[PDB]
DNA sequence: ATTTTCAAC
């Protein structure tokens, strides 16, 4: 049914350590993009897709993701609902690659959930973020329900409930406050 | 378990 899923859900040690929120954490090298994807076609069922982009034909998860949904996924006369849930913010490369495939197509719609900004204090990162922004899609800091979201659909969690790390909130309200003053 | 965000010299 609408269970497809892409790539390997993590296990949850993998998910812990890669989607702590703390601003400058050390040792995250890799890139992980969940997303939900809406597929709306005006005379067929809406049916979903899920899954898990990391890095590397080589490539940033970002590029990974594109590089699949058209080559894969991207049909005519379709609408698209992309939720993205990436470990760490895009950089200008990939923001921009981003930017100009959402430009491209008019009938795809991403919103982005990030626990992490990369190099939030570059202004080259910064510009990245902003043009992502200005070509439609949201970009957001993800939140308690954000992490609980990708616990429940992304990850091996056993039927454990999410257990949410001291700090959460108040890295979110920090990562939160720095993203405004870039979108500004 | 009052079932892990917040509880802040
Ligand atoms: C967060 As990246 C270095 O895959 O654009
Ligand atoms: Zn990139």
């Amino acid at each position: 049914e609408n269970l497809y899923f892409q790539g390997s859900a993590m296990d949850p040690p993998t998910f812990t350590f890669n989607f702590n929120n703390e601003p400058w954490v050390r040792g995250r090298h890799e890139t992980y993009l969940c997303f939900t994807m809406e597929v709306v076609k005006h005379h067929s069922p809406v049916s979903w897709k899920r899954g898990v982009f990391r890095n590397q034909t080589h490539c940033h998860a970002e590029r990974c993701f594109l590089s699949w949904f058209c080559d894969d996924i991207l049909s005519p006369n379709t609408n698209y609902e992309v939720t993205w849930y990436t470990s760490w913010s895009p950089c200008p490369e990939c923001a921009g690659e981003v930017a100009e495939f959402l430009a491209r197509h008019s009938n795809v719609n991403l919103t982005i959930f990030t626990a992490r900004l990369y190099y939030f204090w570059d202004t080259d990162y910064q510009e990245g973020l902003r043009s992502l922004s200005q070509e439609g899609a949201s970009v957001e800091i993800m939140g308690y329900k954000d992490f609980k979201y990708c616990w429940e659909n992304f990850v091996y969690n056993d039927d454990e409930p999410f257990k949410p790390w001291k700090g959460l909130k108040y890295n979110f309200l920090f990562l939160d406050s720095k993203l405004q003053e870039i979108l500004e």
